[PDB]
């Protein structure tokens, strides 16, 4: 919201059927969310790409670094 401990980000694939939302900590990088997402739908190992506002997320950016907030939209491509 404004004093956000963690940010609730909707991480969704190229398919609209492909659908997750997870709480990423503001200090913790996108990579820990990337690993969480794939584990939920058993893609553990077969890792997929992540985009936000067209920006390719390498993993080593933070959500507070990207300028994200609770109720955002991450995208997934594979």
């Amino acid at each position: 919201t404004e004093t956000s401990q963690q940010l609730q980000l909707r991480v969704q694939g190229k398919e609209k059927h492909q659908t997750l939302e997870v709480s990423l900590s503001r200090d913790s990088p996108l990579k820990t969310l990337m690993s969480h997402y794939e584990e939920a739908m058993g893609l553990s190992g077969r890792k997929l790409s992540f985009f936000f506002d067209g920006t390719k997320l390498s993993g080593r950016e933070l959500p507070a670094d990207l300028g994200m907030e609770s109720g955002d939209l991450i995208e997934v491509w594979g």
